[PDB]
């Protein structure tokens, strides 16, 4: 039995509201997951080599976000039997 | 039982509400998952050898948003039997 | 039994809701998964060899957005028997 | 039972709902998923070699937006018996 | 029962909440997982030789948020048998 | 000898104004004066004027 | 030789200007002024002028 | 021999303006004055001259 | 010979202002005055000259 | 031979204002005066002129 009232008023507002649940609000707000920003060089010479065999290999500049359920997450797998 | 009321008024509002679930507001709001961002290089000789062989690589630069749900997630998988 | 009423006004409003579920507002909101930006480089001399056998090779600027449900999401995969 | 009224008004509105869902809005929003954005470069001398046998090789600038369901998502998938 | 009530005044408001569970706010906040920042360099002269035989090899700069439920989740696996 | 190759370049822009009124009550008697309430998007480049309004958003001038 | 390659450049730029407004409710009366409720985004570059406003927004302006 | 390589530049720049108003009650009464609620996002680069407003919210002018 | 790689810059700049008014009540009766209540966010790179007002916000100027 | 590789610089910069008003009541009466309750982010580089005002926030003058 919620009641509001106004009355005899040059400018009134009435608001009556029985039960409420407010919700989430993101305002202006950032997030970041698996992120690289900025990253500057000065190299004057520069050399980069792989010899990869049967395996795996992940170099540079990476930024990954990974959200697995039912499996193995990785970022670089080598298997064998 | 909810109730609002203005009488008499030159501007009046009656607002009344029963029940109220407010909802998600995302405004203004920014989200980065798997993000690579500004990356500056001044080099003045560069070289990027890779030799695979029956492997998996990934180089330069990368970036991965990645949801597995039933399977194994990965950037560089590599696998024998 | 929610009621509103306004009487006697020179401007009224009268709003009356019995239920309400709000729902989601996304207003000027911004989202990246698997992004890269802004990649400056200054090189006055560059090379980039690969040699692949049998194996899988991903390198340059790479950018994923990989949703897999039932399966091995990778970004190189290889496999022998 | 929700009931709204207005009387004797110069300017009148009677807004009466028994039940509401509101929905989803996306006013001037923005999503990227495997972008690249703004990749500047400059190399007074470029060479690119790829020597590929039997092998995936994905090279260069890519952006992949993948979403698989019931198999196996790769950018670069290698396979033999 | 919850009551308000104004009367006989120039500017009016009357509001009356019976029940009110409040939500989250997130106004102008950050979050930041798995983040790399800022990585500058300066190196006259570089080298970079992996050479990787059947194990898992992740280098450069690398960020990972990885979020996983029923898997073994890692960076860099490795697995014989 | 000048290059752009692939440059942007924004003067006097507005880019992106979003905006939402749900459920809002208003209520506006005005009397020989301004009442501004809604959305309003001006971008100018060069307004060179002496005595010149350059963007005027409820605005009452009223000189002798 | 100057050389913009993949260059920005944003010189009086207003971006992304969000709002919302949620079963507000809202009463105004005004006589003879200004007011200003709404959203307002104003980008200008170069303003040059003597006794100029360059962006006015809820004036009142009652000189002699 | 200048070189701009995905350089960026902001000069007289509003940028992500967030604002939220969710069931505020607001009665204003103005007479002859400014009366500003909004929101009002304002960027200039370059505002030049003698006596001159380069930007005005809720002003209320009365010379002699 | 200058070189910008990646480089950035910012010069009167209102970046990331966030805002929530959750029911809250207001009244206001102005009588030829000014009164602000509402977000104003204001970047500019130069503003030059003699007597002049470069940003103002509830400002009542009389004169004589 | 300058070089920025990646460089950041931030001259007049306002950034990250968050602002929360919930519930709150408020009753202004004012008469001929200045009244500032709001938010309000000014950020400028350059403000060069004899007896000028470079910001200003509820101001009342009233010279002679």
């Amino acid at each position: 039995g919620v009641v509001a009232a106004a009355e005899k008023t040059k400018q009134g507002v009435a608001e009556a509201a029985g039960k409420t649940k407010e919700g989430v609000l993101y305002v202006g707000s950032k997030t970041k997951e698996g992120v690289v920003h900025g990253v500057a060089t000065v190299a004057e010479k520069t050399k980069e080599q792989v010899t990869n065999v049967g395996g795996a290999v992940v170099t540079g500049v990476t930024a990954v976000a990974q959200k697995t359920v039912e499996g193995a997450g990785s970022i670089a797998a080598a298997t064998g039997f």
